[PDB]
C-alpha cells in the first residue's frame, strides 16, 4: 500500500500529541494490550509475573520498555513508508529472538488505536483513525514480508 501525503499528515498530527507524554502513552497501551489479550504477556520474560493493572502501572521496567517501543514506532512512522532500514533489526529480533506472531502485532495495533481514540478524540476522528490504521497495516505487511525472508512468517 501507499499512503497519500494527506494520510501521513493525519498520522503525524496525532502522533505529535502522543509525543507530549511518551511514557504515559506507552503504559496505557501495554496495559490495554495485556488486559485485552493476556496471552501476549506470556511473551515477556521480564513482565509475565505481573498479576494486576495496579502492578503494571507501578512497574518502572514496563514504563521504560513502553518508551523504547513507542520511540521505535514513531521513528518508523516519521519515515512515511521509507522505513526499510528501520524495519530490518526489528523484524530480526521479533522473528528470531522473541517469536512474535503477526496476529500479536494486530493485537497491539488495536491497543494503539484504542488508546489514541480515548485520549485524543478531537485529533482522532474517523478519517485520522482510518489513516493510522492504514499506516499500521503497512507496517504489519512489511514486517510480515521480512519475517518470510528471515524464515519465520509467523
Ligand atoms: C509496534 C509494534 C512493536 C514495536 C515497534 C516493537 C519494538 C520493540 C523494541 C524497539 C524492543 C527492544 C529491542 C528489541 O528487542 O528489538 C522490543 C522488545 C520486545 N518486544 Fe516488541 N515491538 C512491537 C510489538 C511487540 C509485540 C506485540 C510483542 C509481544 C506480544 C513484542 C515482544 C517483545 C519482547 C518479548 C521484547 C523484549 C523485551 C524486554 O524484555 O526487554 N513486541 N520490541
Amino acid at each position: 500500500m501507499v499512503l497519500s501525503e494527506g494520510e501521513w499528515q493525519l498520522v503525524l498530527h496525532v502522533w505529535a500529541k502522543v509525543e507530549a507524554d511518551v511514557a504515559g502513552h506507552g503504559q496505557d497501551i501495554f496495559i490495554r494490550l495485556f488486559k485485552s489479550h493476556p496471552e501476549t504477556l506470556e511473551k515477556f520474560d521480564r513482565f509475565k509475573h505481573l498479576k494486576t493493572e495496579a502492578e503494571m502501572k507501578a512497574s518502572e521496567d514496563l514504563k521504560k520498555h513502553g518508551v523504547t517501543v513507542l520511540t521505535a514506532l514513531g521513528a518508523i512512522l516519521k519515515k512515511k513508508g521509507h522505513h526499510e532500514a528501520e524495519l530490518k533489526p526489528l523484524a530480526q529480533s521479533h522473528a528470531t529472538k522473541h517469536k512474535i506472531p503477526i496476529k500479536y502485532l494486530e493485537f497491539i495495533s488495536e491497543a494503539i488505536i484504542h488508546v489514541l481514540h480515548s485520549r485524543h478524540p478531537g485529533n482522532f476522528g474517523a478519517d485520522a483513525q482510518g489513516a493510522m490504521n492504514k499506516a499500521l497495516e503497512l507496517f504489519r505487511k512489511d514486517i510480515a514480508a521480512k519475517y518470510k525472508e528471515l524464515g519465520y512468517q509467523g
